[PDB]
């Protein structure tokens, strides 16, 4: 599924995203843009061989068990296929937990180099919520 970009910002507020670990929803939906261009089934293949998955684009060294990332663990008990599902609640569960980690959401490189500053409430801008 591709989500809408108010249709995500208010799956995300339903899954408590607006403003957990202080990041408001502006920050969210702007990762996610960036990261996965709101496509639940994008994944990206890294040098590494970890491989990024779903919306937020979350990777398989730490977070996630796809059984081809040797020497990895599975942080958020989960395989990482149900980080492409069309239901988030598995990705925004494992992103509360990614950002809990220590360096907020700069754990999303594309969120520290492309939301990061910005007037991020522009992504939120005139949805109903």
């Amino acid at each position: 599924k591709v989500f809408g970009r108010c249709e995500l910002a208010a799956a995300m507020k339903r899954h408590g995203l607006d403003n957990y670990r202080g990041y408001s929803l502006g920050n969210w939906v702007c990762a996610a843009k960036f990261e996965s261009n709101f496509n639940t089934q994008a994944t990206n293949r890294n040098t590494d061989g970890s491989t990024d998955y779903g919306i937020l684009q979350i990777n398989s060294r730490w977070w996630c068990n796809d059984g081809r990332t040797p020497g990895s663990r599975n942080l958020c008990n989960i395989p990482c296929s149900a980080l492409l599902s069309s239901d988030i609640t598995a990705s925004v569960n494992c992103a509360k937990k990614i950002v809990s980690d220590g360096n907020g959401m700069n754990a999303w490189v594309a969120w520290r180099n492309r939301c990061k500053g910005t007037d991020v409430q522009a992504w939120i801008r005139g949805c109903r919520l």
